[PDB]
């Protein structure tokens, strides 16, 4: 019956984001069974085993068991996370990346059982549908008009962090949102220093969950070398690198980033991937790793407190003698009270070919 009260911005990301379908599909194509899995029955309990057999795929690959051992744990995630191979025979977890999807795909289907919830939450018919999962989400977000002062600055961050070996796609700026989580300020570390905007970019099926949820640290159960910096919270100050964990493609070009306040405090900077960051701290705040192009330090404006660091980008100099240097940085919180979510960014991507 009554109409929406949203601004019609906000209406289109609400549909845009709770689109169930959507993630169906979205998990489709991470070789998941949708109907003997329905999302609309997941419960934590399904994922938390999941994460258990993670686990014990990880113990084989650190004993070097990739016989039996291995096959037998890789059955049981595949068992307990449904996946849909047809014909094909399921293959071995052994890799880091191989690994690195296998939770990539459980914390999509983590932020998959919030949306569904939510979605299916009471269904109050006082209200517009998405009128109730924008309340639901207990996450102020406001369109900002594209002459607005802000959105000239997020664009030009956008643009101008956009690295150069990321030439597979350019970016263009449709819509922005002021994000104001409930209790995100309210817990927030405004004492730590080095409190910088940066990017965080995820599948278009983890909004909600991170909307309503935010951006939370990952499960004991989960095996640690999943984590190249320990289970943490990650960001980057190149806007590509974030935008890449979108995972958006020429039939889906249209994404999400987030620009967050992140009191980084002291850094603990290493060069190298360290699943163990998190013990190296000693009483640091956060893990920095480096890359070899940063934006400079001359652009880096500030914006209701934090420092947006504004390229164009630099070469740092840095540089690893004895293994793989990170082409960008990367910035990770072990604390979700060291993250104040600021904007969203809905994004096209412009795929070269
Ligand atoms: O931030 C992360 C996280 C993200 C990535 C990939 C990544 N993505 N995007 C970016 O821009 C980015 C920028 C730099 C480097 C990497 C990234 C790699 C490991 C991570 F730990 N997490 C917090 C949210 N979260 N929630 C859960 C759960 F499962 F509990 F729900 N696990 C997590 C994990």
């Amino acid at each position: 019956g009554p109409e929406s009260q949203l601004d019609l911005r906000v209406q289109e990301l609400i549909k845009l984001i709770c689109n169930v379908q959507a993630m169906e599909e979205m998990m489709m194509e991470m070789k998941y069974n949708t109907k003997k899995a329905p999302l609309g029955k997941l419960t934590v309990a399904q994922i938390k085993a999941g994460y258990q057999s993670l686990k014990k795929i990880e113990d084989c690959i650190r004993a070097g068991q990739h016989g039996r051992a291995l096959m037998e744990a890789c059955n049981e995630f595949y068992t307990r996370i449904p996946h849909d191979f047809g014909l094909r025979t399921p293959p071995l977890i052994r890799t880091q990346k191989e690994l690195s999807e296998k939770i990539q795909l459980l914390e999509a289907l983590g932020d998959i059982e919030i949306a569904i919830k939510l979605v299916k939450s009471e269904r109050q018919g006082l209200e517009h549908p998405l009128d109730q999962h924008y309340r639901n989400l207990h996450c102020a977000l406001r369109p900002l008009d594209h002459e607005s002062y802000e959105f000239k600055v997020i664009s030009q961050y956008l643009q101008s962090t956009h690295a150069p070996t990321h030439s597979d796609y350019t970016m263009t700026l449709l819509d922005l949102f002021e994000v104001e989580k409930d209790g995100e300020k309210e817990a927030f570390r405004e004492d730590l220093h080095n409190r910088m905007l940066l990017w965080h970019g995820s599948r278009m099926s983890n909004w909600v969950g991170i909307l309503s949820h935010g951006l939370r640290i990952a499960p004991p159960e989960a095996p640690i070398t999943g984590y190249m910096f320990g289970k943490g919270i990650y960001f980057a100050d190149m806007s590509s690198k974030s935008a890449n964990y979108c995972f958006a493609s020429r039939l889906k070009n249209t994404g999400l980033l987030l620009l967050s306040e992140v009191a980084l405090g002291q850094c603990n900077e290493l060069l190298e991937a360290n699943p163990k960051a998190e013990g190296l701290l000693q009483g640091k705040h956060s893990t920095k790793g480096l890359g070899k192009m940063a934006p400079s330090s001359a652009h880096f404006v500030t914006l209701n407190g934090s420092t947006v660091p504004l390229g164009p980008a630099s070469d740092t100099g840095i540089l690893n003698p004895d293994g793989y240097t990170l082409n960008y940085n990367e910035y990770i919180v072990y604390n979700p009270n060291q993250v104040r979510m600021r904007y969203l960014l809905k994004v096209q991507f412009n795929f070269l070919q």
